[PDB]
């Protein structure tokens, strides 16, 4: 299974910083048929970013609507994304679950709309610190995955991302070891409700704090197929995090 | 008062449909110093629409974040909008209050972030059918407007829009005389808290169902200064609606 490295620039950037950052990325020599590298810029920055990035890199958007075309002011539907040749979309990120009250049901409806319009999806989930302290991680993870697992028609087109909320912003850290354990568990859940061939071809990315110092330890875990990088993707050094996966 | 005519395309359009529509809009000869005409496309269609529309047309986006730059996956900040020279932003649209749970508190904060970044705002509000039947129209409209009006540092940069939810999708029809009554009262609220001079300079648009048959009878009302047009703005005949305000 092919490694996946994604850059989530979130709500950051200017036309200038993006011109400056895309040039550094373009200097990276890599074969896109042996590694997937995706960049997710702010929606209004999309065209500009797609024009500055060489086709080596794939591009997507940070969110997509659960509804289709219609009277939904401010939403970007999956068909609109499809019409523009936007290949990937991020769904269920915890900032969207937290600041904007997206539920597991919004996650599944968005995943369905995306698959219906032939877009590839990056689905996020993970447990909070309160839930981990109560030894409930597996119960919470299985509930979040069950909400949408039955829609995956092609296990190459849907990528899973585990976000260890308990270790995000709490002033706690995750050891690659503690991450690999959850990934293994997630893969077992996919094996048991979808099949063995499906479980072994689907990528499960680590979605915690990833930098140039620990990216090598994480990728080397058999069940960690890459990452969804936040802050560190806003720096030129991000080319180093991509090298570790090749 | 300069009339204001806005096309809210909501979540609609393709590259080819927009190319064909902008072409048609560009054929209408109007003077921007005497009439404001703004079109709001989907975020990912913005650059494309801005390049196709002649500079006499103003453009904006359908929603902004209440947060600034940072870890807010999927949001677009006022600050990013400023860097791209995006002139207008829609705030408080009923579809976002309904489907995405945005509150008066949210509206207030998005307006504050918008004004701090030199963006002009179209602020929406209005009562529902249930509220209108209990004879609470004024009470509701007063509370919604009072949630943000003290922020208006400048009465040419903020536009108010009354949306009669009670007639949007219920089978009721709002008549010009009925809309005028509410517009007159909206202007009184502004008079009572900002000054009489301020109240006579701010534009209050009607955001109910507008078309080529009823536009002239609405714009002709003394307290109605234009409209936020929904689906009629996805047609070529939209030019006829702009004309009614010339």
């Amino acid at each position: 299974r092919k490694y996946f490295v994604a850059a989530n620039w979130k709500c950051n950037g200017t036309l200038e910083s993006i011109k400056s950052l895309t040039n550094s990325f373009n200097n990276l020599d890599f074969d896109p048929s042996k590694l997937d590298v995706v960049v997710f810029p702010v929606s209004v920055h999309y065209d500009h970013t797609r024009k500055l990035l060489q086709s080596k890199f794939s591009t997507g958007i940070q969110n997509v609507s659960k509804f289709g075309n219609g009277s939904y002011t401010g939403e970007v539907s999956a068909e609109i994304a499809k019409d523009l040749n936007i290949e990937y979309v991020i769904i269920g990120h915890f900032e969207r679950r937290k600041y904007f009250h997206e539920t597991d049901e919004d996650v599944r409806e968005k995943l369905q709309a995306s698959l219906k319009n032939n877009l590839k999806a990056v689905v996020c989930f993970g447990e909070s610190l309160e839930q981990r302290e109560q030894n409930k991680t597996i119960e919470v993870i299985t509930k979040q995955v069950k909400a949408f697992v039955d829609l995956i028609d092609n296990f190459d087109n849907v990528i899973l991302v585990y976000e260890p909320l308990w270790a995000i912003g709490t002033g706690k850290t995750a050891t690659p070891e503690q991450a690999q354990l959850v990934h293994k568990e997630i893969r077992k859940i996919v094996k048991d409700t979808c099949g063995e061939k499906q479980a072994n071809q689907i990528r499960i990315l680590y979605g915690g704090s990833v930098n140039t110092e620990n990216c090598s330890s994480l990728i080397q875990q058999e069940d960690i197929d890459g990452f969804l990088v936040g802050n560190a993707s806003l720096k030129e050094s991000f080319v180093d995090i991509i090298k570790s996966a090749m």
